[PDB]
């Protein structure tokens, strides 16, 4: 649901995906990063070395001040600014205009990125995690309350098939995937929180208490680049990934996500890097499904062929970031408290292996896999 939004995303590797928006009357055009890992809609509203444009409130006939300040601290970066409401629309989007909350960003630190082409962020997760508090209605919530747009969006993030993709607001576009959608419950409405019931690398169960995979949570987050795994899980995965690829040897800064590794163009040894299967809780009792990630997703290319290890240690739970979401079509079915995965039409290539969404699997005591 529908052709107008196909290919409405762009970006640079490791700097997120953005969609074109306009705010104010007359309309001012900004590129906005699409972030299911937070819930604030915020935009450059003042000069910055890295911004090529920004939101000019005084130039907008429709702007209203909320006379209240705001700040948001992300994993690394943070911004603060001023709350208002203005009229907002997505040009390659549904055909509508909403009055939404906007944080006019006045100061920032390590937020905007030099390469960038985006001037703001669209937090698509739920009011619970919004700043300054849950009474600040998120953008998707206002678009739903104010229009007829169904309460569902879908993200097809593609990986260089200078990245691109689609954000279908309001529905599912059957032209963007193959095979069956498989759905996992949204465990609680705050982040897009899910439960991982099993983990296998090259078909070997990690054999951990399934609570460790969700410790203290597992989320789907398009605003975080890497797959981020709890310490105990990170250690076990890097252990098997090391051993699968031991034929060759790598700097330590490589496994820590720091320094790139290189091979002669067209000779990257993909076969020595294992596939990772994440099993998600399903819709029916004792039933789950798996997504399989290929090394082409977790060895993210940096500009010979050169890559960073795109899995990292977490102390805040599992993060399924952009590299996991790439080559899947991921449906955020808020209306039904579920997230659907299918093989995307921009799926990642290997000459001998494929990324897959497969089910059904039987898995006992999936309830026990949730932390607390
Ligand atoms: C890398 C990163 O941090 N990405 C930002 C998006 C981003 C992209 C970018 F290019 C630059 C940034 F500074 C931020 C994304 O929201 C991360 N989502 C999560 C967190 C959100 C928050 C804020 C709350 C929800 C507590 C208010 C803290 S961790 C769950 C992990």
């Amino acid at each position: 649901s529908f052709v107008e939004m196909v290919d409405n995303l762009r970006g640079k590797s490791g700097q997120g995906y953005y969609v074109e928006m306009t705010v104010g009357s007359p309309p001012q055009t900004l590129n906005i990063l699409v972030d299911t890992g937070s819930s604030n809609f915020a935009v450059g509203a003042a000069p910055h070395p890295f911004l090529h444009r920004y939101y000019q409130r005084q130039l907008s006939s429709t702007y209203r001040d909320l006379r209240k300040g705001v700040y948001v601290p992300y994993t690394q970066g943070k911004w603060e600014g001023e709350l208002g409401t203005d009229l907002v629309s997505i040009p390659h989007g549904p055909n509508v205009t909403v009055r939404a909350n906007i944080a006019a960003i006045t100061e920032s630190d390590k937020f905007f990125i030099n390469g960038s082409n985006w001037e703001g962020i669209l937090g698509l997760a739920y009011a619970e995690i919004a700043r300054p508090d849950d009474s600040l209605e998120p953008f998707f919530d206002s678009l739903v309350k104010q229009t007829h747009v169904p309460n569902l969006f879908s993200l097809q993030l593609c990986g260089a098939g200078s990245v691109g993709g689609s954000m279908i607001i309001g529905g599912i576009d059957h032209s963007l995937y193959t095979g069956s959608l498989w759905y996992t419950p949204i465990r609680r409405e705050w982040y897009y929180e899910v439960i991982i019931v099993r983990v296998e690398i090259n078909g070997q169960d990690l054999k951990m208490d399934c609570k460790e995979y969700n410790y203290d949570k597992s989320i789907v987050d398009s605003g975080t680049t890497n797959l981020r795994l709890p310490k105990k899980v990170f250690e076990a995965a890097v252990k098997s990934i090391k051993a699968a690829s031991s034929t060759e040897k790598f700097p330590d800064g490589f496994w820590l996500g720091e320094q790139l590794v290189c091979w002669q163009a067209g000779t990257t040894p993909w076969n020595i890097f294992p596939v990772i299967s994440l099993y998600l809780m399903g819709e029916v009792t004792n039933q789950s499904f798996r997504i399989t990630i290929l090394p082409q997703q977790y060895l993210r290319p940096v500009e010979d062929d050169c890559y960073k290890f795109a899995i990292s240690q977490s102390s805040t739970g599992t993060v399924m970031g952009a590299v996991i979401m790439e080559g899947f079509y991921v449906v955020f079915d808020r209306a039904r408290k579920r997230i659907g995965f299918a093989v995307s039409a921009c799926h990642v290539h290997d000459e001998f292996r494929t990324a897959a969404v497969e089910g059904p699997f039987v898995t006992l005591d999936m309830e026990d896999c949730g932390y607390n």
